[PDB]
């Protein structure tokens, strides 16, 4: 049985024998290199006295991927003053009053506030919600808004689901099957963006109009992953189309950085609502496959497992996340393996670091018994 029931959180480190004292260390440390005065680790810049923003190294741009996982870190962590100023950065500059996607959020800022597109990714949209739902059960919602953190993402959920009803815009789930969509104008989706445990929260805590629909797509998410994850190399593909095969249209179609959070779904879901056969079975399956690879070696794969030439732009994070579905699976044969690789691989420097140290900081979190549901 789950976190969600017993409200007791696995430290898998520490079951596995590192020390509590360790442990402590490394989860603060993981912090300090990414949130502190860092230079050649961090990925958060502080801006006044009243904003921050996580920097997308690769692309030099700020991501809501980026800002709603700095929300997440930061409500997790205690750390309202973080919280606050990413959410009002985000407020600010990247939330829509105009145009086809009103009420959703620019997916990409540059570092001055301008948007560098009207278009948002569903992935930021889920974070935030949850986000803000962790930051009103914890702190209670501000007097001000945008402060006013349950509201906001009570609103927020309410957009994804009904969008379009009485306007031009669209949905970010289609709501005949249920499924998160990669972006709201198409009808395909994201393995990686699947949150079935987010789901079951916001079936407790949105809209009460939504909850049954929340349930469902619990539901449907869970049953979507069975489907897009290959059946050998449990390897999912970056895009999916609803009938769980790849869309490769524009190369998204392998293993690569997007698939890399599958597994890491897959663990958090596990410790939060409960272990599964398929879900240890699925585990054991991604871990096998790459308990004969060097991470120096890692590729870009077919999701059958063939490799191209192409090296795995974010080794660090292919392994936290493989490390992180441990918590899927903690009797699997290759599980201590996964989460002494991770122990043993440092946090990244250089242009390519902030997608693996969002993956590291998720992952040791995770593993510590520190990425908790936090209940009103
Ligand atoms: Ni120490």
């Amino acid at each position: 049985e789950g976190a969600f029931y017993t409200r007791e959180y696995r430290n898998l480190f520490k079951e596995f024998g590192y020390s509590e004292a360790e442990i402590q260390e490394r989860v603060k440390d993981t912090w300090e290199q990414l949130f502190g005065d860092n230079p050649e680790t961090k990925i958060y810049y502080e801006v006044g006295d009243d904003l921050g923003y996580l920097l997308d190294t690769g692309n030099l741009d700020v991501r809501t991927e980026g800002m709603s996982y700095g929300m997440m870190m930061a409500v997790q962590m205690d750390r309202k003053d973080i919280f606050d100023r990413i959410w009002n950065w985000t407020m600010k500059n990247m939330y829509m009053t105009e145009g086809v996607h009103a009420g959703y959020f620019a997916w990409s800022c540059q570092p001055d506030g301008t948007k560098n597109s009207w278009g948002p990714a569903p992935d930021g949209e889920e974070y935030f919600a949850l986000a803000l739902f962790f930051a009103s059960h914890r702190w209670g919602d501000g007097d001000e808004q945008p402060f006013n953190y349950s509201e906001q993402a009570r609103k927020l959920l309410h957009t994804c689901v009904h969008n379009g009803e009485g306007g031009p815009g669209h949905p970010m789930w289609n709501r005949d099957n249920k499924l998160i969509k990669f972006i709201p104008e198409v009808e395909f989706s994201d393995p990686s963006y699947h949150l079935p445990h987010f789901y079951e929260l916001f079936s407790l805590w949105a809209n009460e109009e939504d909850r049954v629909f929340w349930k469902e797509a619990a539901e449907a998410s869970r049953e979507y992953l069975k489907i897009a994850c290959h059946p050998e190399t449990g390897l999912a593909p970056e895009y999916a189309y609803y009938d769980g095969t790849p869309n490769d249209e524009k190369g998204y179609g392998h293993f690569f950085s997007c698939s890399y959070r599958v597994a890491a779904n897959i663990g958090l879901d596990a410790e939060w609502f409960g272990g599964s056969e398929w879900s240890a079975e699925e585990i054991n399956k991604i871990q096998a496959f790459f308990a004969d690879k060097e991470p120096e070696d890692y590729r870009r794969y077919k999701i059958d497992g063939e490799p191209f030439e192409e090296k795995s732009l974010h080794p660090v994070g292919l392994i936290a996340t493989n490390a992180m579905g441990s918590l899927a699976s903690v009797d699997g044969p290759y599980a201590k393996a996964n989460v002494d690789l991770f122990w043993n691989t440092p946090v990244r420097t250089g242009n390519r670091r902030y997608y693996d140290n969002c993956l590291y900081l998720f992952a040791m979190l995770a593993l510590s018994g520190n990425f908790k549901i936090w209940f009103p």
